[PDB]
């Protein structure tokens, strides 16, 4: 649990994409600790709100006909943000790469540590916000 550091571990496996998300609660809200005031109470809603879009934290081709399956989210109150997102792509094939935007919505973020399990290869790689590809 290093703060600015967030783990992201995606599998895919047919047509089901499976992306999970371990982030601090720093990078995610600005602060581990219960809502001061009400800005900080904004900032926990906007990042609740926003956790439940995976199809905004991560740009999937159109082409891949991705559809979301599962949003969990996990609040643990340090404080700690775990995101398991599945989506059933019907033309997986076409899912060349993913397009992080964690680090647009939460740029207290500085490096994704990123694990990719695919049929063919396991490969990991370090994302930040200016190298936010994924190849599948
Ligand atoms: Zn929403
Ligand atoms: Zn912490
Ligand atoms: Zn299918």
């Amino acid at each position: 649990h290093v703060h600015g550091q967030v783990e992201l571990n995606i599998a895919q496996d047919g047509h089901d994409l499976l992306l999970e998300i371990t982030a601090p609660g720093a990078d995610v809200v600005g602060f581990e600790h219960a809502p001061q005031d009400d800005a900080q109470k904004q900032a926990l809603e906007k990042a609740l709100e926003t956790l439940h879009h995976p199809e905004k934290l991560f740009a999937l081709s159109d082409k891949a006909q991705c559809e979301k399956r599962e949003v969990l989210i996990k609040h643990t109150l340090g404080g700690s943000f775990t995101a398991q997102y599945q989506f059933h792509c019907e033309a997986v094939d076409q899912l060349k790469q993913i397009d992080t935007q964690w680090f647009q919505y939460f740029p207290s973020t500085e490096k994704i540590q990123a694990n990719v399990l695919t049929e063919k290869q396991q490969s990991a790689l370090q994302l930040n916000a200016k190298q936010t590809l994924i190849k599948l």
